[PDB]
């Protein structure tokens, strides 16, 4: 029994340096091969870290491409995300934070126990957010939002 544990998870947040937070994330992982000569990023825990946030890679990994400005794989059927051009785990964390900082937690309680909302008619999304009591339409993105639109959130029983 090794002292200690296997795996290490960060704070939801990367704003926070304490270990009070309970909620947490398993760190990406970014895998690179070559260079130059078909140099790509693959987020092998593309699945993993979404699930731990109740959410789907789709909404990651789709904007990852747009920030980083580049395009992207999509395979439900072995689950694999590409994003093409070389960016470090280290890197990708950083760039998601955003949309975990926006999306995932509440831009007013910053808690993770919030949701999304998607209009067909109103072609316009949304959140809302229980723990202090916020709402209102997110930013109509520029490509995610088609792709949201096209393919909306998967609901529960
Ligand atoms: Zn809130």
């Amino acid at each position: 029994g090794s002292s200690g544990s296997s795996g290490m998870s960060v704070n939801v947040n990367r704003s926070v340096s304490d270990q009070f937070y309970r909620y947490k994330m398993p760190r990406l992982i970014a895998k690179v091969e070559g260079k130059g000569n078909g140099i790509k990023t693959v987020i092998v825990n593309m699945v993993d870290v979404a699930k731990a946030l109740n959410r789907p890679p789709t909404y990651p990994t789709k904007y990852f491409g747009c920030e980083l400005g580049a395009q992207t794989q999509f395979d439900v059927k072995n689950d694999r995300y590409i994003v093409n051009g070389s960016h470090e785990a280290n890197k990708l964390q950083d760039m998601l934070d955003g949309f975990i900082k926006k999306f995932v937690l509440c831009p007013e309680c910053e808690n993770p126990e919030t949701d999304l909302h998607v209009n067909p008619k109103k072609q316009t999304i949304g959140n809302s957010c229980k723990a202090c009591g916020y709402r209102g339409m997110l930013d109509t993105h520029h490509k995610l939002c088609t792709f949201i639109l096209k393919n909306p959130p998967e609901n529960s029983d």
